[PDB]
């Protein structure tokens, strides 16, 4: 199923390299209704020599579906088909991310940041804002690894080397 | 002395030489698909690379997985393999040694609890899937065809086989690993 999410790339590698994700988006979806649907995901693969049943398609939609839409819109569907990060740099966004949960649960909160960083604004009302700082656009109040890592998405594109990203996260976060 | 075992050293002559699927079907002089103890003897010889009866035996004996007598083409590509230098055997041993937290010589979803942290995974967060799962998923990856939450060394040394093999140098492969496993 990954192997198969990762053929599509290698596929779309063949020319296609964001701005041709949208235009390759649109044309998948044949509705036009500006999101794809299990359904029309796995007629559009199966044009390709890609082949996954429903329950296959539903479960990839279900994975990248950010919004609980039962389907997948632009921006999804642009994150679906990011060149997935090279482990190394993954692995010290892995790395830093288990430094900065301190209580260790898998997500980064309010609490986390307390004792290791600090009328009107107070005391974890500041705290907040840091956390925001890499949480999604929509503020929860949590932290996932897959959030850090997306606030990484942009620098990691420019950096050119993972010993660039390497070196950079390691005096960051003091590794 | 302790923990040695007898092996010969002039078939790893002629094994080397030999290294430097058209190939194998070339071999395959009566197009069974594998290849007898007698037809990978004369197709070493019509090569210039003498081996003789029971040398050309005993190499099929140790590189036919399956017992069928025979190589067969997973066989042959895996026996024409270079042997794996100590760098790259010793980033694999060290790998190993960190993973396998007991000591008791099989690395298990146990042993990883007390390496790495299961529970950032996305599967983990949305319910589905929890730590000692994602783990378990993990594990498999390096286990033989049947998988039992237990990776032995030699399970271990067979999964990077495959890898090492596809890089051609120490160096590329030594850092590939040490960034892997954070050594
Ligand atoms: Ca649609
Ligand atoms: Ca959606
Ligand atoms: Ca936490
Ligand atoms: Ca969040
Ligand atoms: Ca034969
Ligand atoms: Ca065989
Ligand atoms: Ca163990
Ligand atoms: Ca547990
Ligand atoms: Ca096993």
């Amino acid at each position: 199923v990954d192997a198969t999410m990762e053929k599509l790339r290698a596929q779309c590698l063949s020319r296609g390299g964001i701005q041709g994700l949208a235009r390759f988006f649109r044309q998948l979806d044949r509705d036009g209704s500006r999101s794809l649907d299990a359904d029309e995901f796995r007629q559009g693969l199966a044009k390709l020599g890609l082949v996954l049943d429903q329950a296959e398609a539903e479960g990839v939609c279900r994975k990248w579906d950010r919004n609980g839409s039962g389907t997948l819109d632009l921006e999804e569907f642009l994150r679906a088909l990011r060149p997935p990060m090279s482990q190394a740099r993954e692995a010290v966004i892995a790395a830093a991310f288990a430094k900065l949960d301190r209580s260790g649960d898998g997500v980064v909160t309010v609490d986390d940041l307390r004792g290791v960083y600090s009328g009107e604004w107070t005391e974890d009302e500041v705290l907040r804002r840091f956390l925001d700082n890499f949480d999604s656009s929509e503020k929860d109040g949590q932290v996932t690894l897959a959030e850090f890592q997306d606030y990484y998405s942009g620098v990691s594109a420019s950096m050119n080397t993972d010993e660039e990203f390497v070196a950079m996260m390691t005096s960051a976060w003091q590794l």
